[PDB]
RNA sequence: CAUGGUUGUCGUCAGCUCGUGUCGUGAGAUGUUGGGUUAAGUCCCGCAACGAGCGCAACCCUUAAGCUUAGUUGCCAUCA
């Protein structure tokens, strides 16, 4: 559950953002400033972390899944790797506006993937007009790009893991509309009230994203 | 100038809309905007939009060249 402090300042977790870009609601979680950068208090960080850790093992033991998001490029592979580690579902590309609120139309497109995998094996990708061969292939690749990691999600996820709340604000709006708890990693200049389980950690360092989402992946691993 | 049916017209112009979702107290908006491109909301990239339908293509006829079948009532090369 707890992460050693040195594992954080080695991962750049203490790093925040410039004083220029600062949300004054982070003043509770900020510990002084270095080189004009608001250094996050690692103690507070760890504390908050080991509390979304117990909530997440609760979700995995109940049977719920966590929708990993983090379309940000620095979080892209970190989200993908640790979600499949836990058998959860991840988002790595453009968050489809209304994939949770408008699941009615998204459900057909999600099942379109498994449907598109079907015509290949039932033989109508073998008999096809020349342009339709690539046309239906193009429809596949678009869908794999977005609904690649959530193709097995059937209903609304019982939990959602946001890497950067400010970046993927479109996902948080859907979650709050359907009462979906969010575990989020806030660096600075982010709203700590738009999410419920707050991780005060750096959001740009490549290893910092990996280290915290792995512990959150460890949370599910100790629940299933 | 009660109408069915049929027709011109803008104009073969490329637009016209819908479902679910989202924003807006509301009329309304989005998608149908932006970066390019096309004869074409034609197509791509992105984007609170995700998908559709009537539209535009294509599909259908004729034409332009070729190959099989066919030899009359078509044709006339090898020959009289």
């Amino acid at each position: 559950a707890v992460i050693s402090m040195k594992q954080l300042l080695e991962a750049g977790v203490h790093f925040g953002h410039q004083t220029r870009r600062w949300n004054p609601k982070m003043k509770k979680y900020i510990f002084t400033e270095r080189n004009g950068i608001y250094i996050i208090d690692l103690q507070k960080t760890v504390k908050k972390v080991d509390e979304a850790y117990n909530f997440l093992k609760q979700v995995s033991e109940d049977g719920g899944q966590v929708l990993f998001v983090g379309t940000k490029k620095q979080a892209q592979e970190s989200v993908k790797s640790e979600a499949e580690r836990a058998g959860q579902f991840y988002i790595n590309q453009r968050w489809l506006g209304g994939l949770l609120t408008n699941y009615k139309t998204i459900s057909k497109r999600i099942k379109r993937i498994s449907e598109i995998e079907k015509m290949e094996e039932d033989g109508l990708f073998e008999v096809l007009p020349k342009k339709e061969v690539v046309e239906l292939k193009k429809e596949y690749d678009r869908l794999i790009k977005f609904l690649g990691g959530i193709r097995d999600m059937k209903s609304m996820p019982q939990a959602l893991f946001v890497v950067d709340p400010r970046k993927e604000r479109n996902a948080i709006a859907e979650a709050r509309k359907l009462n979906i708890p969010i575990v989020g990693i806030v660096d600075t200049n982010c709203d700590p009230d738009e999410i419920d389980y707050v991780i005060p950690a750096n959001d740009d360092a490549i290893r910092a994203v990996k280290l915290l989402t792995a512990k959150m992946a460890d949370a599910i691993l100790e629940g299933q």
